[PDB]
């Protein structure tokens, strides 16, 4: 509707897939090559279904800062014949608030779905499910059960994804350049 609206579709079209685990169907995003990214609580194993195809998961690392605090980012390297766009360069370096962000997803339950969240708070620390979590991204929006993996962006940045809510704010974790160097 708006150019903020505009960035995160061109996200969705070249850099999201549909992972199924066997704890739900998740908005997934593509970073580079094969790499891509899903909350830690998807529980990746050995083989995840990429848009209802059975694939091998060659790598799946569940990132932790060095305090050894969750950050409910697992990265994943996938088994597929594909390589995504790359999109490092649209990841912050730096914790950070923003402005004007949307929430976007792609599933089954929710194609094609898009949400201006407002403005977004360098939340921090967040006990999400009974689990410390740090680098948590908080909005004032009633976000829901389907959404977790949405891709949070603003104009030219994508700063996380989306893990978790208490029914009148969401949460995400952030992405940081820093995950994804090689
Ligand atoms: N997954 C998720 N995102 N937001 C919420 C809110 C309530 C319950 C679950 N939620």
């Amino acid at each position: 509707m708006g150019p903020g609206f505009d960035f995160a579709q061109a996200i969705m079209k070249k850099n999201t897939v549909i992972a199924r685990t066997e704890k739900g169907e998740f908005t997934m995003l593509g970073v580079y090559d094969r790499v891509a990214v899903i909350p830690t609580h998807a529980s990746v194993g050995e083989i995840i279904y990429i848009n209802d195809v059975e694939t091998r998961v060659l790598d799946a690392c569940a990132l932790r800062d060095l305090t050894d605090t969750n950050l409910e980012i697992t990265i994943v390297k996938l088994d597929r014949n594909q390589k995504f766009r790359d999109i490092r360069h649209f990841l912050p370096r730096c914790e950070d608030d923003y402005n004007d962000a949307v929430l976007s997803v792609h599933t089954s339950k929710f194609p094609n779905m898009y949400i201006p969240v407002g403005q977004v708070t360098n939340y921090g620390f967040l006990n999400l499910g009974g689990t410390p979590t740090h680098r948590i991204l908080m909005y004032n929006f009633p976000t829901r059960a389907g959404q977790c993996g949405g891709v949070v962006t603003t104009t030219g940045k994508v700063i996380g994804i989306h893990v978790g809510g208490n029914g009148a704010q969401g949460f995400a974790a952030m992405l940081l350049h820093s995950y994804f160097t090689d």
